[PDB]
C-alpha cells in the first residue's frame, strides 16, 4: 500500500508538473509572439495578451499550489495562502470570461460599425478596458472572499475553516449562486449572444459579397480573418468550464448527488483550458511563424 501511494504521487506529480509547463510555456510564447511581431499587434491581440496573463497566473500560482493539494492530499501553506490562492483562482476565471466577453463585443462593433470603431478604439483606450476588466474581476473575486461572505454555518464548512490543512472551498449556497452568476453565467450568456450575432452578421457579409468595393472589403476581409480562431477560443472555454459551474449549481440543490472526484475532475478540466489557447492560436500562420521565430528553428 505505502508503495502504491508512492506510484500515484510521483505519477500525478508528473501530469501536474507537465501541465504547468504546457501552460506557462504556451502562454509566454503567446505574450512574446505579440510583444515582438509587428503584424500581430492588432487591437484584439491586446486583449488576447490580457487573456494570456490570466492563464499565465493560473500556471504559475493556481496550479502549482492546486497540484500540491491533489497530490499531497492536504494543504501545506497555511490558512492565509489558502484564501489568497482561492482568490487568485476565482479572479483568473472571471477575468478570462470577462476579456472573452469584451473580445466578443469588440468584434461585433468592428464588424457592424467598422468606422466609429476605427476612430473610437485606440490602443491607449483598450488598456483602460483591460484594466477595467481586471478591476471589476478583482473586486468581485477578492473582496467577498476576503470578507468571508462565502463561509457556511454547516459543521462540514465550520471544521474545514478551523483546520489550516483544509483548503476546500466550501461555500454557503448564496455565495455559490450569486458568485457563479456574476463571475460566470452572465458574462457567458452575454458572450454567447454577442458571438451568435457576430456569426450571423459575418455570414450576411460573405453572402452579400463582391457587392462592396476593394476599400470597403480589404478592411472587412482583415477583421473577419481570425474570427473563427476567436470563436474556437470561446467555444473551448465554454466547454472547459460549463460542466464545473453546471455541477456547482447542481451541488446547491442536492449535495451528495454528483461525486466529489467528478467535481475535482471538472475543476481540473477548467485549469486545463489555460493551456489550450496557444495550441488553438497555431491555426494562425502568423502566430505559427512567430512561435518558430522564438523557439529558434
Ligand atoms: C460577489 C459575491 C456575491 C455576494 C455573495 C455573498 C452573500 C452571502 C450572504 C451573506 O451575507 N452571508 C453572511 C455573511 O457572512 C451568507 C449567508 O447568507 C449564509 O450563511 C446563509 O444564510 C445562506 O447562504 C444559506 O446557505
Ligand atoms: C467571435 C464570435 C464568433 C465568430 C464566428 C466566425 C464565423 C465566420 C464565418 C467563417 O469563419 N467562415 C465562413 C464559413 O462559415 C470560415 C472562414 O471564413 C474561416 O475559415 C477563415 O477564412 C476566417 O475568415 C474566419 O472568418
Ligand atoms: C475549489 C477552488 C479553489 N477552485 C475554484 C475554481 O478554480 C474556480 O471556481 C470559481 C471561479 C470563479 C467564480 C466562482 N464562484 C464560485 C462559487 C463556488 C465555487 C467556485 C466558484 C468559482
Ligand atoms: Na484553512
Amino acid at each position: 500500500a505505502e508503495l502504491l501511494s508512492q506510484q500515484w504521487e510521483a505519477g500525478m506529480s508528473l501530469l501536474m508538473a507537465l501541465v504547468v509547463l504546457l501552460i506557462v510555456a504556451g502562454n509566454v510564447l503567446v505574450i512574446a509572439a505579440i510583444g515582438s511581431t509587428q503584424r500581430l499587434q492588432t487591437l484584439t491581440n491586446l486583449f488576447i495578451t490580457s487573456l494570456a496573463c490570466a492563464d499565465l497566473v493560473v500556471g504559475l500560482l493556481v496550479v502549482p499550489f492546486g497540484a500540491t493539494l491533489v497530490v499531497r492530499g492536504t494543504w501545506l501553506w497555511g490558512s492565509f495562502l489558502c484564501e489568497l490562492w482561492t482568490s487568485l483562482d476565482v479572479l483568473c476565471v472571471t477575468a478570462s470570461i470577462e476579456t472573452l466577453c469584451v473580445i466578443a463585443i469588440d468584434r461585433y462593433l468592428a464588424i457592424t460599425s467598422p468606422f466609429r470603431y476605427q476612430s473610437l478604439m485606440t490602443r491607449a483606450r483598450a488598456k483602460v478596458i483591460i484594466c477595467t476588466v481586471w478591476a471589476i474581476s478583482a473586486l468581485v473575486s477578492f473582496l467577498p472572499i476576503m470578507m468571508h461572505w462565502w463561509r457556511d454555518e454547516d459543521p462540514q464548512a465550520l471544521k474545514c475553516y478551523q483546520d489550516p490543512g483544509c483548503c476546500d472551498f466550501v461555500t454557503n449556497r448564496a455565495y455559490a449562486i450569486a458568485s457563479s452568476i456574476i463571475s460566470f453565467y452572465i458574462p457567458l450568456l452575454i458572450m454567447i449572444f454577442v458571438a451568435l450575432r457576430v456569426y450571423r452578421e459575418a455570414k450576411e457579409q460573405i453572402r452579400k459579397i463582391d457587392r462592396a468595393s476593394k476599400r470597403k472589403r480589404v478592411m472587412l476581409m482583415r477583421e473577419h480573418k481570425a474570427l473563427k480562431t476567436l470563436g474556437i477560443i470561446m467555444g473551448v472555454f465554454t466547454l472547459c468550464w460549463l460542466p464545473f459551474f453546471l455541477v456547482n449549481i447542481v451541488n446547491v440543490f442536492n449535495r451528495d448527488l454528483v461525486p466529489d472526484w467528478l467535481f475535482v475532475a471538472f475543476n481540473w478540466l477548467g485549469y486545463a483550458n489555460s493551456a489550450m489557447n496557444p495550441i488553438i492560436y497555431c491555426r494562425s500562420p502568423d502566430f505559427r511563424k512567430a512561435f518558430k521565430r522564438l523557439l529558434a528553428f
